[PDB]
């Protein structure tokens, strides 16, 4: 009884953010972006509402984990192949995406309540049959992820080298369907 | 029995070069860049010169494959990780290579009278060997070529756009190792 996957509703965004901010409260890959401290979370939280408004409501996937209780306990966002940011950072704005057409899985985050649930598998699943033929890139953060994803046919780039940061992390491509004939 | 792979020397350079310009002498994939006609292959010839003299035997890798009877019948120019163009072109100089350490392999050629001797299979060995643990990026030029580089380890990243030119060339990307632990 693995949580089931949707597409988000609009209604669901308050919880959706939530979701985000918790998994990613403390989270090195985030703070780097965010001036430092951050009370309650607030210029994160601000981050999160932004990104799904203006990026991936509108141009992307937002796909919801439910558990048995009807409640959502995961949210993965992704990018399909193709001011306010004054009040979250005081400017930001690719790079190291090969140069060719892939769904980007931007971020999985996972209710701590809902941990060793096999949320993170499910909407995994739902995205990779979602984008079928086509390739998709993702940076993982940790070697253990990126075991995970290279069980689920992502194979290594490489690192991308960080400043200031944490682990660097392991990009990844999930290749597209070699050609019939 | 296959042809032996072994690196190059200088004496060598001259049939390199006379190799080189007998497989690629009607190959569009190099006619685009060098202003045509080009009565005997003139011009090609000067830019082969000028890449093993400038490049590839610097700072490369250049492989030759030798039949029983000592000749060389194939070569293979690699690119490690990490004014007379005037007269070849009247203008040249990595996008769609993945921003990440790699080997290229930027050409294997075969004589016509060692067509279907196993030559460029002797030479992808020998350079998959030398890379190892390290990852090798190419641009297959056929449906076939890519199932050969395909069965070799190579999985394909995607179609780079040519302007005037014939079939669109498939990006591919033999993976690094995985991290150990």
């Amino acid at each position: 009884m693995s949580p089931t996957v949707l597409p988000a509703t609009q209604a669901d965004f308050p919880k959706i953010v939530d979701v985000l901010v918790e998994a990613f409260a403390n989270d090195p890959t985030f703070l780097r972006w965010i001036p430092q401290p951050d009370p309650g979370s607030a210029k994160l939280r601000a981050l999160f509402e932004l990104q799904i408004e203006k990026q991936y409501a509108v141009a992307g996937n937002i796909d919801v984990a439910r558990d048995s209780e009807g409640e959502i306990v995961g949210v993965a966002l992704w990018d399909r192949p193709d001011p306010r940011l004054v009040s979250i950072f005081g400017k930001a704005a690719a790079r190291f995406h090969p140069k060719f057409p892939h769904w980007y899985l931007y971020t999985v985050a996972t209710s701590s309540s809902a941990r060793g649930t096999g949320v993170g598998s499910a909407l995994l699943n739902h995205g990779i049959a979602r984008a079928g033929d086509e390739a998709i890139y993702l940076e993982a953060t940790s070697t253990r992820a990126a075991q995970l994803y290279n069980r689920l046919g992502f194979v290594p780039l490489g690192y991308i080298p960080s400043d200031d940061d944490g682990t660097p992390e392991l990009a990844m491509w999930k290749p597209p369907a070699m050609p019939t004939v």
